[PDB]
């Protein structure tokens, strides 16, 4: 039963300083065939080395670099072993609609996509009087689909009096928040 010690959980705050992840194989009854690093379940490029003490350097760390990292140890004649290091960052919203123009009675569809771990929670707001406030569904016309890295707001039966304006999506996790906005224009 092999033993692996790791460096501590990493919280990314900005992109200046590199961050280094470490795993040390501290006990083994089997010869090491090789060890590598994975990120979010996928092997990282050129990390396969035959070293008990592994390091992974993240240069210019960003939200894209966050996730669950594993140092994996493949043994000759024995099952693999791994340990986990979490690298956390504030969300980054990577996709949205800048604007949407629809007709009265049609449906509006707005969305946002994020990168960052832990996956964010999402909220939609509308800008009124310079302040982004919570969206009322008193009308029953607002539908929100929230996934881990994606949110979607649908507004059915568009009304030109009430619906136009600036809508923003806010992605929040324990590290921080990000938001972007979409302008909705209703016509006809
Ligand atoms: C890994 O082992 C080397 C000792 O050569 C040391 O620099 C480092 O502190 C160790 N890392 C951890 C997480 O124990
Ligand atoms: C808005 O109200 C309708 C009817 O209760 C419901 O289908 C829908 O899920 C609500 N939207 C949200 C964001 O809760």
């Amino acid at each position: 039963e092999p033993r692996i010690v790791t460096s501590e959980e990493v919280i990314i705050r900005d992109s200046l300083l590199p961050v280094t992840l470490q795993c040390n194989l501290t006990s083994s009854s089997h010869t090491l065939m090789y060890s590598y690093w994975t990120k979010n379940g996928v092997e990282l490029t050129a990390t396969r080395k035959n070293a008990s003490n592994m390091e992974y350097r993240i240069n210019k760390p960003r939200a894209e670099d966050s996730g669950e990292y594993h140092c994996v140890y493949h043994f000759v004649s024995a099952p693999k072993a791994n340990a986990t290091i979490e690298v956390k960052a504030a969300p980054d919203i990577t996709g949205h609609k800048r604007s949407e123009n629809k007709n009265e009675g049609q449906d509006a569809m707005m969305y946002c996509k994020s990168v960052g771990y832990p996956h964010p929670e999402w909220m939609w707001r509308k800008k009124e009087n310079g302040v982004f406030e919570e969206i009322s569904n008193s009308s029953g016309r607002f539908f929100i689909i929230n996934k881990e890295n994606y949110t979607e707001l649908n507004i059915v039966n568009l009304q030109i009096t009430e619906d136009p304006g600036e809508y923003e999506c806010n992605a929040t996790n324990s590290i921080g928040s990000a938001s972007v906005s979409t302008v909705l224009r209703v016509r006809v």
